[PDB]
């Protein structure tokens, strides 16, 4: 019989007949089913000789600190794996019940609880956030550092799905084609809940998270360090949401870490999702003298070729920075940001194009100046503004097109603005008595309209009789000057004349006159400029 | 060797091995093959002892009726099962083989055939859908009731992966944190294929409908009951597809069922796509004073802050209304609706904001009034109307940005409509001798413009000569006034004088003169309104 | 024991048990486990005898050739499967490390060098890529034929995940309702890395690429021949991603293949992503009398009723096109193509309505005549054009409506071009001394605009003072005539009148009078058409 059960049955050792993980690790074959709660040490650190196996997990694996698995061969994935502090330490809610942040330090002190979830354990940064919180946090809540965190160390071709537990992280240390697929919503504890760190040994390369959610977490949800997916783009967040992070939902590292380059490369950041970050939705920037990296020489500050492959992503609620990002020569794409307290992009980027970008109720907090910020000489096509509530946008340098929305055109500072290819045009006014096509010199004026193609109505409605009327500022009072045709259904030209003598500087184009009034005979005089260039004063209308 | 056996392999009972399904489950440990077709009795319950289980199922589910399965531990998953009535009902098919609709009473009931798929059997709403039916219907054909139901009930962490069926039906009663997930296109039967029921116990949370599809059944496809995702926006249907739902695509209940509330708050709704609904592509309402919810003196009839994450969404093909909802304070975006026999957007919002909406081609059969409906104060910024084929928009009092679309504008209702952020504009005619940009004031007429700035081409292509007119409606005549320059190529101004004597309320702004008529004496007189104000009449023009 | 084991255990072969893959096959119940590399050779085919098995891959499949796999029961899943050819072929890497694409023949010639993977094996389809290169490739690079292949054979409810390889091909021939899912990133060879093919026996259905990545490839790496989803869309590829292939990244064929057809029908292509591919991101067309499928007399060339749906997709350096298809009545939405050497679009589409496309710096190497063709009567909805980079859109026949973008008015060829639908507008006006609105009628000149209506300032910044006027070309010189109001802040209008003795025909209208120089008396008369319709000249000024 053994020589048949041998040959017949699915191999698979399970945790409960041994005494530690190492034991069924060293006993594996196949399967390694997880059906008892295990308590790890800190750096506890279990060998899986290269085997290709498959770990089913149906218990948790407790402890406050790492759990490392290292040699696990390619092909190997890990699922339904829970990890679990053994801490319960101090944690913040700033938000109300109503799901409105909190602002206020003392406010969010007042949140304080011990628990495992629905909150995060204050750091740093959070002293800048809440202002006067450092002060104002006692000691028992200050510099906590509780994650029970799987790290998969120095591993090619591994994945981890659905992933969950409480005050969890999953760090992937030198790893390589390694996914984090479908985590099923852990709640993060204080480090970042999903971390691609690469900074010994080569780039890191094939490393995604691919669809599923997190929640909380005092830091990043997603995070990557020192990774180049190539030209080829193998990498990234793809389907990912985030939900409430103690920074950002999705973050590509900036500047030096240690002694070598954070910095990320052809990465793909796409259909995903990033809702009430307390930082950013998504930081992807790489610059905050690059050892590692390239020299400031070759490329300047904020202006590396990033090469991201970004497209179709949604931030809402974000108590900072909706979009973020740094680079030369990018393409991003299919971008919607609503409702966030302070701008919904802030973009260091050069020689880059943006295209269909949505920008709706942002710097709702006024952290910062603008709804949107973009510094280099960029193209923006297609820029959705203002919904249903300091300058708008500030882009000095590019050169935009396509704005939709109610926006204050006084809130506008870009390089160029026009609309070049549009067809025959028809101006709808509704709830007026006239419809308008005005015209706005920002060099002139920023908050007065220059001149303006007015429709107004002759009576009331359905009399079948409007005028038109064209008009010019002049004493910065818009409208001053205007020529009309049809006021009161009379069905004349009204024409504006020079209340006093023209001088000869006032008729610019030959073959043109200029009425001026002559009060002294009570006399409608002519400034001519005939067609051969010469000036002549000729009586128009007399008594 | 049964010591080492024990430990050395991977444990799992299979269902042929047993007379009855709870046989099998009370052998379980970890894994449970279903590899026989097993026939269930309506309401046969299994308990699973709270194990977490694995279930692999390679056999069908056969059975009218409910097979009831508790008790499963957190983290079990079923995978591929196969629900089949043992009745092959009476079902309508009311679509024509060139994919037509079907709207006439006789020519549904003549699709009567008996079938497992390819149809769907007739419920009371079908009465309302296709007028005359109920008294064409045969008594066999009506009050039908065919589901072959899973149910899983008041368990939580359980997923179903991949199931299918014929006249299949999958039921989560009671449940928490349980996901629908890759449906392989199960054949619906007379209740909804996938529904999330919570009218008991705690609100529905972290319950979703994760990708797959699902074809056909009497009524919706997707829907909860009583669900509340919370803040986090734990649940909802991401990446599903529905086709030919006899009833709607997604839908989230509305009104009182039984004794409390059906409702549903903080889902989302995104990556979807919803093809052929006999009804509508996402039925997201909440209203149709609220037992179990909110007062009608805290929140008025469809204004209740639903907050539902709605993004990404596409519908085609339904017979009635493409996407619709209600609720205020929400925020819609990247709507895309094309082909629909009625309205393609029905929305009682208010307070909400929708960002690129696509609604081509809907209304096509005069269901309702309009292609799309906004009843409250909305906004919308970025609406493409029209496609290649009664109100196009009736948004009474709803603030409207950037229409794109072959539209008539006689047929726009809106409050306020704007174009406040565009540069320099450029107006391109092709196909015609003339280029123009016309003003329509909706309050003077809808249907004509009441003034107009064209540019006409002089003599024919090429002659690198056009004359530009000013012009303005009269007598419900539109451009029965104006003013031209270079008309012939003659290079002067062509000016309009009324023909009579211009009376003194005809003239509007001081420094101005009227030209008039003055037949009596063959003369041209101008009414003029001196610097100071006041008037004199002066000869323009003589013999 | 033996009885109380073989009820326990889980069922399982291995092939290290078995000399050959069909003797494993044969004995397998449940799941079969390949935990050893099998070196096969081309044509081994292996007989499931309808088993629903479970096969899980953790070591390769080695061979040049097909493994063929045939009759695996309902249900069955291969998950991890590897395929490696045994010889390692020539390689050409049309790319440089700056990822630039090399288009000189000799430039390409140099890159050989055997790999499998990392570049791709020339095909005849290369010759006509790069010019020359027949003539410049050594003969034992011309006419490789490697590709590792699994072919599922007529099979039904079969499905791949997670497959993977170098050299690798995947078939499915003669199956329904078999899924490629979740891709690893197989490298491909000289075949389709996924092929759907149904030339025989029905069309195929129920065939979908979900999800996944794939790399390099000869020719196409996702393909449909001979497939038709019905009206339920039944089939096609969403959320893939191609990189580099060595033709197209998803192609539905066209033409006679054999003695039939080799068309496809009513399959999704949605979410998906192909980067860099060397001929064309999506390659949806039908045609190239149609043996098979319906005849030209029927449907005429390029207007087959395809009805697929496309929605949500997304390409970026093609060195081709990045969009092409054709078809009549198609509904085509959220297209987003960046950065193409060849058109971005190629349309060959009648009657149909493309909705919210963008086509951002595309014909980038002028390959082709335009950035985006559509042959027949079709309408698009909201266009982007341009991004920071021969006719842009050449669409004849159709009518478009909502453009964006810096685009070149003169480069732009349609049917008829219009905003009917836009509110109160505002012409905003940076950089510059003046704001204006153009009007450009193409007949007239495609390059120079007919008239204006301009606003300049008076002096200089914050003077509080502007004029505005209306102009009209005469000679090809724009703005040669023109009308002001305000000029140099005299608050009076300068009008322009006649050089000469104006003729007749020069006046229009009734009721008006136009201004013209008598030189020989130093006089300004008028040519006065009464409001009786006579005319007289009166004498308008004099000295």
């Amino acid at each position: 019989y053994s020589i048949e059960a041998d040959k017949k049955f699915k191999y698979s050792v399970k945790l409960s007949d041994y005494p530690t993980l190492q034991d069924a690790a060293s006993a594996a074959v196949d399967g390694l089913l997880i059906d008892r709660d295990y308590n790890f040490y800190g750096g506890e650190t279990v060998d899986f000789g290269g085997k290709v196996l498959t770990i089913e997990c149906k218990a948790k694996f407790i402890g406050d600190g790492n759990l490392i698995f290292t040699k696990l061969g390619k092909g190997s994935r890990i699922a339904g794996v829970f990890m679990e502090s053994t801490t319960t330490p101090w944690v913040i809610k700033p938000w109300t019940d109503d799901n409105q942040w909190l602002t206020d330090a003392a406010a969010v002190v007042a949140t304080l609880k011990q628990s495992k979830t629905d909150g995060y354990q204050p750091t740093v940064s959070d002293y800048v956030k809440f202002p006067g919180i450092e002060t104002l946090l006692p000691p028992n809540a200050k510099g906590q550092n509780i994650t029970s965190t799987l790290e998969i160390r120095e591993c090619i071709g591994v994945e981890v799905h659905r992933a969950s537990g409480l005050m969890a992280g999953f760090l992937f240390r030198g790893c390589h084609f390694c996914k984090m697929v479908d985590a099923n919503n852990p709640s993060g504890g204080k480090d970042g809940i999903i971390t691609f760190e690469n900074l010994s040994g080569d780039w890191g390369k094939g490393n995604y998270v691919i669809g599923g959610r997190t929640s909380y977490g005092s830091v990043s949800s997603a995070q990557f360090l020192r990774n180049n997916g190539g030209f080829e783009r193998d990498g990234g967040v793809i389907g990912f949401t985030s939900y409430r992070a103690g920074e950002s939902g999705v973050k590509t590292w900036q500047g030096t870490v240690g002694s070598t380059t954070s910095r990320n490369y052809n990465l793909q950041f796409r259909d995903s999702v990033v809702i009430y970050p307390v930082a950013d939705g998504f930081d992807l920037g790489a610059d905050t003298d690059r050892p590692g990296d390239y020299p400031i020489t070759q490329y300047p500050l904020h202006q590396l070729p990033l090469n991201h492959l970004i497209d179709n992503l949604l931030v809402r609620g974000a108590l900072g920075v909706g979009f973020g990002m740094d680079g030369k020569g990018m393409y991003v794409s299919n971008i919607t940001v609503e409702d966030c307290a302070g701008s919904g992009a802030y973009l260091l980027t050069h020689e880059s194009v943006f295209t269909n970008i949505a920008i709706i109720d942002t710097n709702t907090k006024d952290f910062q100046a603008n709804q949107i910020y973009i510094s280099g000489a960029c193209r923006v096509n297609g820029l959705r503004l203002i919904g249903i509530r300091s300058l708008t946008i500030d882009a000095p340098n590019s050169t935009v097109s396509g704005i939709t929305g109610m926006v204050d055109p006084s809130r506008i500072n870009v390089a160029n603005l026009a609309e070049e290819g549009l067809g025959n045009i028809r101006a709808n006014s509704f709830g007026y008595d006239s419809a308008a096509i005005k015209l706005r010199i920002h060099k002139l004026s920023k908050t007065l309209d220059s001149g303006a193609l007015y429709s107004h109505i002759n009576g009331g409605a359905g009399s079948g009789s409007a005028y038109t009327q064209l008009t010019a500022i002049s004493g910065s009072t818009p409208d001053a000057v205007s020529l009309k045709v049809n006021h009161k259904d009379c069905r004349g030209a009204e024409i504006p004349f020079v209340p006093d003598i023209a001088s000869d500087d006032f008729i610019k184009d030959s073959s043109c006159f200029l009425p001026y009034w002559e009060n002294n005979s009570t006399s409608l005089k002519a400034l001519v400029k005939k067609p051969n260039g010469e000036l002549v004063r000729l009586t128009l209308a007399t008594l």
